[PDB]
């Protein structure tokens, strides 16, 4: 099913019309995608050019432990988010009173406390705002079968406050002959490296819930608002649109978990990865 | 072109699961969907089976002015929501003490004044919360390129409050070469009634966008969460595909208005829309 991916990379690059960015850099841009990713026996960890797994492991137990600290982050090896909490950036959006790596009430915060007063990344937040993930295993396990289980990311007044909006706004999951489905909803999707880094991302998410609730993972469906390539990748995408995709890894959770929360890095083994070089 | 929804039909029968819903009706279900309707001199108005256009513009039109008083839809010929907001029913959820026609903190409120504390319908929420109608017809003015032009009716906060949880938990725009697009993430879809009458709805809203910021319809894209099928329309719908789908009615706003708080009903009119029989 990487192949879907990659169509999705060459169908931008032969209908996607030009686009400029927030900067001033210019992209391939489609506007609307969606491509399904099986969790069957299998993990969509890309193929055809190596995905930063380790980032997307760290990154994902970042959410999950509702850190807005880019520093637990960077902690880790995985600096994917310092530039976005450094001092000089932190003071360009006009938060001069903000600890160094303070993101705001970003990813973490919302899954955890959507809806709480956000005071800094150094601030307890047990107990407020809506605990979206806790609410969706818990949704899981109690009605399976319905139709609200979504966590929501995007939050209109946290806005302002976000050291980034969020590019992951939205996810669904969904459940049906005990097979835990996932479906995100990415506004604007950096199909050379957000993208798939992404996918990774909510593919774990899904294990780990599944994992969790006792279920076998079902399909990670992946819908992009803004999908896009940046026009110094046209190429070097098509390089790899011609890689041939090899069988995805296999995800291996090492222990069983009682909560999402109890999650450690160590839990998590990919095996027979074998990525295409460079 | 309405080919696409017929096609989503067809692969929910011939590929959907048996799911059952709160009501425990049974449906057959699919999970994660994209359906692509161009608006482009053209307006998505389903013609393999009629769908309520009054309701669809009525309820959209009193979405915009933030009421979430079912009677004052009630009132423009449209009862779609009068269930919902009786007395019965909210006493059913626990809102005994709302005065009926409340259907609490929904779609308008989420439009209008997100963020903010819900009082009752008749309660004024001017200056309160964020208005995020206003801010992507701003953000599409200012700044079309930009990739988080969202409105979203998610508020995991006020989900408990609503007379029903949205259906439409976010939708998003884009702009390229003066085409305003929208995407709705619709979490649930029933294929047989609800889901053209969507589709309808935010294809109206965006040709309202696109009317105020002087931009054309270019595409609506349909994401579904939950797609189904009820099993007591598995007979009705394997009929509706063995139907000839007619040209596509056309979208017609005859007065020039600048705001989107001014558009009337009448400022609309349907024309050649050819629904087939019953
Ligand atoms: C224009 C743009 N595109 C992006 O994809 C993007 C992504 C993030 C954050 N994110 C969600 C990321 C995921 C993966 C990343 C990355 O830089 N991977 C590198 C290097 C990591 C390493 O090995 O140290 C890589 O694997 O090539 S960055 C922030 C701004 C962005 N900006
Ligand atoms: C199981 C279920 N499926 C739905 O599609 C659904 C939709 C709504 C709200 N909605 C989005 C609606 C769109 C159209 C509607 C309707 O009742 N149309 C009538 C109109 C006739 C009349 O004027 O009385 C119809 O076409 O029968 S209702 C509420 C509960 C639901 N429940
Ligand atoms: O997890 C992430 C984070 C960011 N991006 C990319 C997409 C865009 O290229 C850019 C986001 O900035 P705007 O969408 O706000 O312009 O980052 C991703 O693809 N995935
Ligand atoms: O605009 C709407 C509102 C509701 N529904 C249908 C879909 C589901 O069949 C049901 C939703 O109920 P739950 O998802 O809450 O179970 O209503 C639609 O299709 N469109």
């Amino acid at each position: 099913s990487e192949l879907q991916y990659l169509g999705q990379i060459q169908h931008i690059l032969r209908c996607g019309v030009r686009k400029d960015d927030r900067t001033g850099t210019g992209t391939l841009s489609v506007f609307g995608m969606q491509a399904r990713y099986s969790l069957r026996d299998e993990f969509p960890l890309l193929t055809t050019k190596r995905v930063f797994w380790k980032g997307v492991l760290e990154e994902l137990l970042w959410f999950i432990k509702g850190s807005t600290n880019a520093k637990e982050l960077s902690s880790k090896g995985v600096k994917i988010w310092d530039a976005n909490g450094s001092r000089d950036f932190l003071d360009s959006l006009g938060f001069s009173t903000r600890e160094e790596g303070d993101l705001g009430p970003v990813y973490g915060f919302q899954w955890r406390h959507f809806g709480a007063e956000y005071r800094d990344m150094e601030s307890d937040y047990s107990g407020q705002g809506v605990d979206q993930l806790q609410r969706v295993i818990d949704t899981i396990k109690t009605n399976p079968d319905d139709r609200r289980i979504i966590m929501c990311a995007w939050n209109p007044r946290d806005l302002p406050l976000m050291a980034l909006p969020p590019c992951h706004a939205l996810c669904q999951f969904y459940v049906v002959n005990s097979e835990l489905s996932c479906q995100l909803y990415q506004r604007s999707g950096d199909m050379g490296l957000g993208v798939p880094f992404n996918i990774a991302s909510y593919a774990l998410l899904t294990y780990m819930i599944a994992h969790i609730t006792g279920l076998k993972p079902g399909d990670f469906i992946h819908t992009l608002g803004d999908a896009h390539i940046y026009l110094n990748h046209i190429e070097p995408l098509k390089i790899q649109l011609q890689r041939e995709p090899r069988p995805f890894p296999k995800l291996r959770i090492l222990r069983k978990v009682e909560k999402i929360d109890d999650f450690k890095a160590e839990d998590f083994q990919i095996e027979g990865y074998n990525p295409h070089p460079t």
